[PDB]
């Protein structure tokens, strides 16, 4: 399904040189930093601060961080001048010497580290299939350091994104919470403090959701979400894990109010995406091809009646092209103008804006959708401050809204 | 320098953990996403494509583009189900396989594909310093596929490109051409060709130039650029070079406007800023710490009077910050007003924004800059406003010319 679509709308394709990694095509590439340039958006205004790390490590980072010891099958090792190391399978433990640089306080916490870097996981070639099951991919992974008794608004806060997220896609989600396990790690009481303080924060939200006893990491309790796409489908892809091992292993510290300079912050690993490939996919075959006009690469078609105008079709598609829209012409003469226009339809466009003598004079254009309905005879620059709205705030229908 | 500004400043770091791989906190990281974004900015008016593409590749790519051949000491190779796979050393190979994805006209070219991919190369420890010289880099690297009777005017527009990009560094630059060494590849009136057409861009660009006599790659001709940064020491970052045997060995053709399917495109790399860590190093080096307020990680320090506009200075500090410039503010109550002040100006924040109780009903902010000089009183949106148009513009001094 979406990768039939990936190919005939020429969005990303897989080789067999490279098994389980993409390659997007310039059009897949738009929608790939649109999701990004999105999560980005939502970071600018949460608090969260975005970082650069490297993609590999020492063997000994994965031994401090347990990867070596539970995950190594997973991980792309080789060896450099005589040490082994690693494409990283995860951010944290990088993320955690960023936080051991130096010295910090409380009145740093909460710290959120984001990071879109490139993860590379191992997995059986038999296994692998389209951006559904992948060897490399971006997540939108971020980490939370605070202190216990600001776990509870984290969590909240840590909803809140969720649910303006997948609102933005017209997502349903369910929640669960998976608590202490029979194997555990850390004193008891730490857990207890941290899943009252979930069970407040997803009792406050309002949300019915489920409690797995038991079903929780070792290294933390966690909540776990799933999207519902058109069809019904469920989809895991959120997550929020509370990890106390990590600080521990990576000996963390801060400075407390008090401030006693020994106390260790808990970490969150929290993802929303999942990973921008999976959302990819998920999107792609939720969407059945036709995209939001926010994501959408092909927003624009701008065709002429004659070639009397192929002129100023030229101008207006250059205009909509330096509003940062991605527009297209249809310039052939050999073909009608209808069978342009439903080709456009056809290719997913958007918005197709028709011109002619009557457009030309006005320094207007005729506006048609892609369902297809009309809006009729607006001046360019009209049509170029609606859609920047519709673009703006992601309208999930921009064709009815116009 | 650029080392201990990294530090000073909190930009970057390095850990023994991941030599040759650079660590970019929240400030660094602005200047990466800043500078990868300018050179987006720049690439969507000159008809430049972004695609997406895998950072690991199956031995066989590399015999069939040459680098086991020739930089398998570079590369990071290891074993995954038997079959030897590399991280790419560059992104050449999967942009040709992306040329061959499917068959090709003159319609389509010149077409030029961009890559921000991570790219690894293996150093020598001892050889790492810094920035300068790393393991793991992402270089802005284009491909330009065109036809032979193209190039002059591709070369031309990329000429046009690196002028644009170093005149708002403020950079001064020279040219040199390299061409056909003794020991060659491909037909030699190929080669004539191309050195003609570059030769001609070279005298129509205005610009004295060097020539290099058999000074070029077996595989083609090229131009080389170098920065003179502020302190008069030349660098080595642009690049212009053509490429007659990646076509060859990939077997890349398109339909010829006559009618010919067999005739092979040019392939040109290209890459202006080297890479967006060597860039930062120098940029760094350059400036002393004292940044354009586009690139600079602090724009805007807010301080409140006292402690009643506590809550102004907030709501400002947050404004600004939703209007996406990075903005910071001083809170302390046991710290004067000009040591903040003058804190700040030592910081190199752009702009400091002094709010008082008389601010605070106005709806204003009292402007003072990093060279200590005053704008006086503003409205918020004002501010705002006049700082994004200084932003957007990329100016050098901003501070002056508010
Ligand atoms: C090295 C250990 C392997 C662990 C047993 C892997 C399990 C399969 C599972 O626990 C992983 C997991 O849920 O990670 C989840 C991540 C978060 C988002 C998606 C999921 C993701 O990335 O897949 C987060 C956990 C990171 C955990 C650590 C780190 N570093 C732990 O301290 C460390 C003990 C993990
Ligand atoms: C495998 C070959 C290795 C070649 C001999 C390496 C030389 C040391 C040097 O010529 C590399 C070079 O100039 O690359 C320069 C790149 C371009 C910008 C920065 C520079 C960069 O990235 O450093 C570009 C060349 C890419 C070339 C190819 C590819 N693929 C060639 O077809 C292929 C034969 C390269
Ligand atoms: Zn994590
Ligand atoms: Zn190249």
């Amino acid at each position: 399904d979406h990768r039939k679509i990936g190919r005939d709308q020429e969005l990303y394709f897989f080789h067999e040189l490279s098994p389980g990694s993409c390659f997007f095509l310039p059009k897949g590439a738009y929608i790939y930093n649109a999701l990004i340039e999105f999560i980005r958006s939502e970071y600018r205004k949460r608090g969260f601060q975005e970082v650069v790390t490297p993609n590999i490590f020492n063997s000994r980072l994965w031994m401090t961080s347990g990867h070596w010891q539970h995950y190594s099958e997973n991980m792309f090792s080789f060896e450099v001048e005589k040490e082994l190391f690693a494409l990283k399978p995860m951010n944290c433990p990088g993320h955690c010497l960023m936080f051991d640089h130096r010295p910090r306080s409380w009145r740093e916490l909460p710290l959120r580290l984001a990071d879109f870097g490139v993860l590379h996981r191992n997995e059986l070639s038999g296994a692998l299939t389209g951006l559904t099951r992948v060897r490399r991919f971006q997540q939108d992974d971020a980490h939370i350091f605070c202190a216990m008794e600001q776990i509870e608004d984290e969590i909240k806060g840590c909803l809140d994104f969720l649910r303006t997220v997948y609102s933005v896609f017209g997502f349903s989600f369910k929640l669960n919470l998976s608590t202490r396990p029979e194997k555990f790690l850390g004193d008891i009481e730490v857990w207890d403090q941290a899943e009252k303080q979930l069970e407040n924060s997803l009792n406050e939200f309002g949300e019915k959701w489920e409690l797995n006893s038991g079903d929780g990491a070792f290294y933390g309790p966690k909540i776990d979400i799933q999207i519902k796409d058109a069809i019904g489908r469920y989809h895991q892809c959120a997550t929020i894990q509370l990890d106390f091992q990590l600080p521990i292993r990576f000996n963390l510290t801060y400075v407390s109010h008090d401030g006693d300079d020994k106390k260790r912050p808990v970490i969150v690993h929290r993802a929303i995406l999942g990973s921008v490939e999976r959302m990819i996919a998920i999107l792609t075959e939720n969407y059945g091809g036709k995209w939001p006009f926010w994501l959408s690469p092909r927003q624009v078609m701008v065709v002429p009646v004659g070639p009397t105008c192929d002129e100023y079709a030229q101008k207006v598609r250059q205009q909509f092209h330096d509003a940062k829209f991605m527009a297209d012409i249809d310039l052939d003469p050999g073909c009608t103008l209808n069978k342009k226009i439903r080709n456009a339809q056809l290719a997913q466009y958007n918005f197709i804006l028709v011109v002619g003598e009557k457009e030309k004079i006005s320094g207007t254009v005729n506006i048609r959708t892609r369902d297809n309905k009309v809006h009729g005879e607006r001046t360019i620059s009209e049509t170029i401050e609606r859609l920047q709205q519709l673009k703006e705030f992601r309208s999930k229908q921009a064709e009815e809204e116009f």
